[PDB]
């Protein structure tokens, strides 16, 4: 089991660059609209606390340079939606895939296509942390890179990149420009909440272990959901939701291990430790594999 | 800092499905040729001891069903180059990138595009182990998936996938059909040579960990090149060459830590352990990042 991104080609066909003055960020070109972070209109002096509405009233369609490679796409309209800019262009992207905009939940994973001046540079899988950061790899000029999942040739875009916190993790928005977590698009030092372990993903990891014959940790106990949640919080693990119980369903069916029985097994792991014994060859409990990831890799 | 793969679009547009009889695997469509593992011709009986030139001479052009998406491409010629079959089709692939076929060295990395039935499924980064295996993620039907590097719009193909060892590591060939390692395309349980750790990569990775603001493992000591190799070889690490020292220069210059200083650091980590602490979140020393990988990602 290793971290596996989705193939990036459908997304690559949509990466463009958007320039205002000398600031160039990445943008996403779908049909005749280009989506990009709104602070591309920011001057260096205007970033400590920008008045975006005032800054945008001064801009015109001809102030925006949108380029697919070195080819210019003429802007014919602009509007702001939360923290993203929506630039209407005169050409429908012929490489537009079937697509959706979705807001993901903590614990869900997605692939990030790291881009610079519109050129793709790399692809990797990320997990949204419970404190709404992602442990990404982003340099200067990466803003506007997107994160995504592909189900049956349809690309669900879920992330657009905006910021690196002082701790080195990263923060961004969905494709409607709404931040994940309590961050804002200002050149300020912001702190995320304390992070926690993604319980639903650890349980999926335990199911993967069982599937592969590693099952020493299975006990004869069960628990109620509420009892497990109260114990999980004491170990800085996320509480389980009903949605978490449901997405663990296929793995529970495949192994014949009830979700609450597996919760009692993890509960014993938290209270008593791993005893130098390993699970899937590891002494640490992995938490960035979703139940879909586990099913994908099997 | 994360295991990062090349964007896979240029390769995706080349992946097709190839069918002979009851067998289906993936092929690579470049210009007017499709490359795939030769044992797509093997029936279940053939697989234990296939006489490949004999099995292939008894196949005609119309025995091969090549599908590109929903379209079928017509095979108009075929030949075998070692463990790879080359099917000449009557249609050129317009999405053919600029490309080259290369044979990587152990310790080098590449991106794998895992495919099933000619459909791309996932992309992740692999390293050619010293024992010529790769720790990949491959299932039934993945044969014919390829590994590659990219360098300014030029795709350097280096690996085509052929098998999973009983230990779960993977084995395959370059695009000339020659295996990496002592393996052979027959249906048998095969063991690899004893693996060792890619030392130059571990060092590159500790530099990456310092560029990302983690330094707990550093120390005051230095070591000589030979004294480090003595300890390294004792722990089943590959020897470090002066070329490797040079290759690590840019990372040494950036962080101002001399290579043999970092070698002293690694030597202590090997003799004392990690004492339950982690480096870049990992509990184990990582050796699947080359010096080029860390530089490309960090700068
Ligand atoms: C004293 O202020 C701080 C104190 C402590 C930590 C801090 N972090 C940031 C911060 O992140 N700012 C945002 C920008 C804000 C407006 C969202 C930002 O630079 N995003 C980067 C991606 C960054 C850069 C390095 N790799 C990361 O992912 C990006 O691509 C963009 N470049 C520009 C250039 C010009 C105009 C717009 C953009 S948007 C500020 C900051
Ligand atoms: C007693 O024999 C064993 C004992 C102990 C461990 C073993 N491993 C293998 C072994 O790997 N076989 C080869 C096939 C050989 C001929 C190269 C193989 O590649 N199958 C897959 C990829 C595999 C499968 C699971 N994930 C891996 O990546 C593939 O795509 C192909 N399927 C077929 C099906 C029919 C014809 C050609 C191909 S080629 C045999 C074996």
């Amino acid at each position: 089991f290793r971290k596996m991104a989705f193939p990036s080609g459908k997304v690559e066909g949509c990466m463009v660059q958007v320039t205002c003055g000398t600031t160039t960020l990445n943008g996403l070109w779908l049909d005749d609209v280009v989506y990009c972070p709104r602070h591309v209109i920011c001057t260096s002096e205007d970033m400590l606390n920008p008045n975006y509405e005032d800054l945008l009233i001064r801009k015109s369609n001809h102030n925006f340079l949108v380029q697919a490679g070195n080819v210019q796409l003429r802007v014919i309209g602009h509007s702001m939606q939360n923290c993203v800019l929506k630039l209407r262009v005169d050409t429908a992207n012929p490489k537009t895939p079937k697509y959706k905009f979705v807001r993901i939940q903590p614990g869900q994973t997605f692939s990030v296509l790291a881009c610079y001046n519109g050129s793709p540079s790399g692809v990797y899988q990320c997990a949204m942390r419970p404190n709404f950061t992602i442990k990404g790899s982003f340099l200067n000029g990466s803003c506007g890179s997107v994160g995504f999942n592909i189900d049956y040739d349809c690309v669900s875009f879920c992330y657009m990149h905006h910021m690196e916190l002082p701790t080195g993790v990263h923060a961004g928005t969905d494709l409607e420009g709404n931040f994940y977590g309590p961050f804002v698009d200002r050149q300020t030092a912001q702190a995320a909440g304390t992070d926690t372990t993604i319980t639903v993903n650890v349980l999926a990891w335990l199911y993967a272990a069982v599937i592969n014959g590693d099952r020493w940790f299975l006990n004869r106990f069960t628990t109620t959901l509420n009892d497990f949640n109260l114990v999980a919080m004491k170990y800085n693990y996320e509480p389980l939701t009903q949605d978490h119980v449901d997405i663990l369903g296929p793995l529970s069916a495949q192994t014949g291990i009830a979700v609450l029985d597996m919760c009692a097994s993890l509960k014993e792991l938290l209270q008593n430790g791993m005893n130098g014994r390993t699970i899937l060859g590891s002494a640490l409990l992995e938490d960035e594999f979703t139940p879909f990831d586990v099913v994908r890799q099997c």
